[PDB]
Order: C-alpha cells, then structure tokens, then sequence
C-alpha cells in the first residue's frame, strides 16, 4: 500500500491509495449514513456526525473501511503495518477507546478537521478487538488528512504516535520516523535538467530527462515506494480542476504501484496493486480502478440516502 | 518512450509502447489499406501488400506512424533517439532507399514476419528526407517484432545494426549495444521473498514485498527505464487471453511511464507519458489511453476496409 494527500489551493481535498494484495480483496464502496445506529465496542463512535463513503466490507452491520472520507473534507486510509502494529489489548478506563477495525470509521464519522482528529488523538488507546472470529483485527497505521495537511498514526508496542506527515505520503513498514529520516539519502534527486557537467575533463550531457532523478529507486520494497512516493508526489505541480486532479491522484500511485510477476511473498504469490481509490472532498465522491480495469469509476455521495439510516453497500457506479 | 513485446504462447503478437513527450503530440489511429496508392519518395513502397493499423498523424496524404501492426502480426515502434540517430544525407543508387518517416510503413505494409524485414534491412538506406517543410525527420530508433522475437534497428553515423532484441523492450539514447550490457550490471535483482538472512549475527527478515529487487532504478533516465522494463516484462508471468494480454501491456507500461514535475527537459517542461499505445494480431485491434485518460479505447482493424484505397484516421 501507498497513500497520498494533497490539495488544489482552493480548501478542497483529495486523499488516494494504492491497495497491495496477493489476491483478491473483496473490497466495496460503502457508505455510511447519518442516521446509521453505530455499533461501537467501547462507545468512540456513538453516533454518524459526518456521513462516510469509502471502500471496505460490511461484517455484523458495521463498516470496515480501508479508506474512506467524510462529508466534511476530512479523508484516512489504513496501510498495511504487520510486524509494528500493536494494539493494546484492553480498553483503557477515561481514555477513547477505538476498535482497530472502526479506526477510520471513528475518523471520518466523528471529526471535520485533523486539528479536531489531532486534538482527540491525545486520549486515544487502539484496541484488539476483532469484529468477530472470521476477520481478526488488521495490523495497520493510517494517514488522515484534511485539505490544509495530513497526519500519520502509528499503534506500537510502545504507544500511540501521531506525526506530521510534511512529505504527504505513507507506505507500509517501518514506522513513518524511519522513513522520514530515510528521505535525507535522496537529497541530490532532482527533476531539474542540468547544465553540461565536466568532470575532470569529460563533457557530460544527460541522454534526456531525468539525469538528476537518479537514486530514486524503483523496487517495491515499502521504504522504497515512501521515497519513491516522496519525491513523485513533492514535484507534482498542483492543479485547479477536479480532471487534473483525479488524474494527478492515479499517475501518482501508479508510479508506485505493483505490477504482476515482480515481487513475491512468502507464499510464492505475486504481491500487486489490486486496487487504487481516490477520495475527492470537492465533488464528494470515491473514484478508483483496479488492476483488471484502469478505467477510473466512481461514486457520489450525492446519489446515495447519506442521511438514511442503513449502510449501503454501492452496486452501481 | 519504452517499447514491449511478447506473446502468448499461441502465435499471437502483442507489441506496446508509452509515447513519452512534453506536450499533446496530435495522434490518431490511422488505418493504412492494401488498396491506398502510396507515396513513396524513393520507391520503397511502391503498395500495400498488409494493412496498417497504428497511432500516428497524416500529412500530404501519407501515413506518418509513430508504432503499428499489420494483419500478418508484425509490428514496429519509433521511439525517440536524438543524439544518436543520424540518416542518409541522400537516397543510395542500388539501395532500397527508405525515408525516416515512412520505416515503420515500410516494415508494416511489406513483410509478414520479423524473418523477412531482417532479410530486407540488408538492402536499406534509411534517408532523411521530411515529409514537408513543417515536420523535419524526427530522429527515432524502431522495435519490430511478431510472435516469435523481437529486433532492434538503430541507423547512426555508422550506418544501420540490427539487434537481436532478447529482452524484448527497447528505451531511448544510447544504443541497444549500451542497454544490454547494462543488464549485467542488475544481476541481484530478483522477486524472491527471502525468509531471513543472517549478516553477521544479525537475523535480517524483509520489510515485505521487494527485497530483492532492490537496485532496479525508479527515475526517468533512459538507461534506467531500460533497465526497469526488462525486469518487469522479463518477470510478468505470461497470460494465455485477450484481456489479460492488454492487461500486461498498460501495468508493464505504466512502470516505466513518466507523470508531471518529475523529469523536466532542456526547455524545463515536463517530460510525459502521453498515450500508451498497444498492438494485438490476435484480435487486430489497436488498444491505447492517454494522459489525460487511462481507460483502455480500442479500434478494430474488421471494422474498417482492410482493402480501402483511402487512409482512414480514426474518430470517435
Ligand atoms: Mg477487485
Ligand atoms: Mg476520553
Ligand atoms: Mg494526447
Ligand atoms: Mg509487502
């Protein structure tokens, strides 16, 4: 997984992801209504203040989104984090206790801001508590981001930690202070052409573009996609429309997106991007694509009951 | 640019490329038939013995392609190669005498197979001789391949090499002689998941997913799109249907592709991606998407006369 946010210089937001899987992941738009009855295990989300569109599943009448935003202009996605992800394993009394699998639910349905998100993240403990015995709980963290700036939370064995994610992006392991650290070995990747180079003697033209982009790499390890991502999405020239910015959102993921045959898993199978979505807060609508079709759908919160009082599960698009 | 080919162990060819430029490049699909009288400025093509379909633009009533394929499953790419190419300054008495911007209708509307044009190139002098005042000869180096394998051609100031293009994708400057050495030099690259390495007595497990591809480059240089195509289409696992074939063709491309602010040229505009374009004898259709677009549009050669005598640019 790889995850973006970015603005358009007019206060609107658009958050998009790359989801990474060996197979299949079963994933729909889903939205969750105002007058939807919440089904909190600890009562962090009593009620639906904004409604949510994202993409997720539906177990026991609950929404578990991998990426959604909300009504307000406030969007997360929730990265794949095994190996550093630790939730505690009980709820803490006084503090805000938030199911891992409701994390973005909790989210997007409560707050319009990450200033609000940031400020209730100070009592937060992320608890293990699965949905049930099918779905244990995900081990992931997650970049939230409103159209001013986004942050990035981390569940591990010694806590909760929130970041001020300035480069705008996340990966998956290891945690976001290692990746961050990590961009100061790309300092002389640059899109600029330069000027000829001599060295000693030699005149050095570059054969074309990209001649200071060198380092980058282009592997799929997670560390790689996050620089990778870093400098792709900081030299991306902001844009005005909502075209130029979905577009921006799949260009910029699919310079990190994973393609068949090229990286195994343990298993043998081939890790891919089986997914991309993009959540725009100017039109309130979810696009994506997949691998099978890169063709870019979407859903408007606007053609669904968002003050109805049943999740639905979108078919059309 | 960077330009594949493969097949699907079926006798099928599919051939593909990104069209890498800082600005909209006018492109259409044109549909070159066997009945269109040719204009060609030294002979070489004197009819159209397969019909031509790719992308490419039309001037004085002459196909102008960028990349196409024929209804006998060859095709062949242009990609850009300044600094590096150099024609003819004149046509050669003897010689099949063939200008820089008709090569790719030449290979296309000739032969039926990668066999035939390599025999042809022996003869061939590619000339600088532009269409028209306003399009000089752009300065290009071609893939050409059908089912079976895939040659490079390069024309320079030492005349024409034909390659045998073994990794099956071509880049742009220098040459292929160049390119392919550099492989030797990604040895380690691999998709294998490791389990755990001890260095020292440290027990190293991967991160996740790629630990071995480590070193392959990410940025745009010539050289390291070269080099990241070959891996990736040297690893994507072949695919017996039309879908997943297409499928390949936009994911292997799309690794290689180039999108705003991360590479500027001389003039400082961005070099990118502007259509990624694929050939398929199996269905002769002409797939692509843009920039600004990335569903996949398609023409089907059955749904024009294949045995026209106009050229026929595609709308629509
Ligand atoms: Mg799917
Ligand atoms: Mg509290
Ligand atoms: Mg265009
Ligand atoms: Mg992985």
């Amino acid at each position: 997984c790889t995850g973006i946010r970015y603005s358009d210089g007019s206060g609107n937001l658009y958050l998009a992801r790359n989801l990474d899987w060996t197979s299949d992941f079963g994933e729909r738009v889903v939205v969750t209504p105002t007058g939807y009855t919440t089904k909190s295990p600890f009562g962090a989300v009593p009620a639906i203040r904004h409604a949510v569109i994202g993409m997720g599943i539906v177990q026991e009448d609950t929404p578990l989104y991998f990426d959604c935003g909300n009504d307000a202009g406030l969007a997360v996605a929730g990265l794949n984090f095994p190996g550093y992800a630790q939730y505690a394993t009980e709820a803490v009394d006084g503090a805000t206790n938030v199911a891992a699998f409701e994390f973005p639910l909790w989210v997007a349905s409560q707050f319009a801001s990450v200033d609000e998100v940031e400020a209730a993240l100070a009592d937060v403990v992320i608890v293990d508590r699965p949905i049930n015995d099918k779905y244990p709980s995900s081990l992931l963290h997650w970049i939230i981001g409103d159209s001013k700036r986004a942050i990035v939370v981390e569940y591990t064995s010694d806590g909760l930690h929130v970041f001020d994610d300035d480069v705008d992006v996340l990966a998956n392991q290891p945690g976001f202070g290692w990746h961050h650290e990590n961009l100061r070995n790309y300092l002389n990747a640059s899109p600029d052409f330069p000027e000829k180079i001599v060295l000693n003697r030699a005149d050095l033209v570059p054969f074309g573009s990209g001649s200071l982009m060198r380092g980058i790499p282009g592997d799929y390890y997670s560390p790689s996609r996050f620089v990778r991502a870093a400098y792709v999405h900081a030299h991306y020239p902001g844009k005005s429309t909502e075209e130029e910015n979905v577009s921006r959102a799949f260009h910029t993921l699919q310079q990190v997106a994973m393609v068949d045959g090229s990286a195994a898993m343990g298993s043998g199978e081939f890790e891919k991007t089986t997914y991309t979505g993009l959540f725009s807060s100017r039109t309130m609508t979810y696009y994506w694509n997949t691998y099978e079709d890169p063709a870019v759908r979407s859903v408007a919160m606007a053609d669904h009951a968002a003050d109805g009082t049943e999740l639905v599960v979108v078919l059309e698009h």
